[PDB]
């Protein structure tokens, strides 16, 4: 996917609620650094819903592809208030950006 496009998607659709940098602060949503290969609900010091805490999946390329299409379908009860990203290419660009930025 395209990291620069993915970065723009992130800035416009996610960055008001999320940071990605190491040590980034929690806002409405959790800091996302380290997300890849980690279970749901593991950002240190963030208070998740019980459903996000107990979803029990590992974040990676394919689970982010599904989740970001319709968060509340993937985790009913989530407090992430976000309709989703319908186009797979936008999702794939965004996820390429996250795999860089949350690992950098
Ligand atoms: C822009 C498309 C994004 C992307 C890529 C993500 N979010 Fe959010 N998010 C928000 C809140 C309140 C939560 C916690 C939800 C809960 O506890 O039920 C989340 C959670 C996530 C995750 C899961 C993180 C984990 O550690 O399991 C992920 C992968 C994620 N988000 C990605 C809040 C918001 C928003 C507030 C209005 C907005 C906009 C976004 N998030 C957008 C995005």
């Amino acid at each position: 996917g395209d990291v620069e496009k993915g970065k723009k998607i992130f800035i416009m659709k996610c960055s008001q609620c999320h940071t990605v940098e190491k040590g980034g602060k929690h806002k409405t949503g959790p800091n996302l650094h380290g997300l890849f290969g980690r279970k749901t609900g593991q950002a240190p010091g963030y208070s998740y819903t019980a459903v996000n805490k107990n979803k029990g999946i590992i974040w990676g390329e394919d689970t982010l592809m599904e989740y970001l299409e319709n968060p509340k379908k993937y985790i009913p009860g989530t407090k992430m208030i976000f309709v989703g990203i319908k186009k797979k290419e936008e999702r794939a660009d965004l996820i390429a950006y996250l795999k860089k930025a949350t690992n950098e």
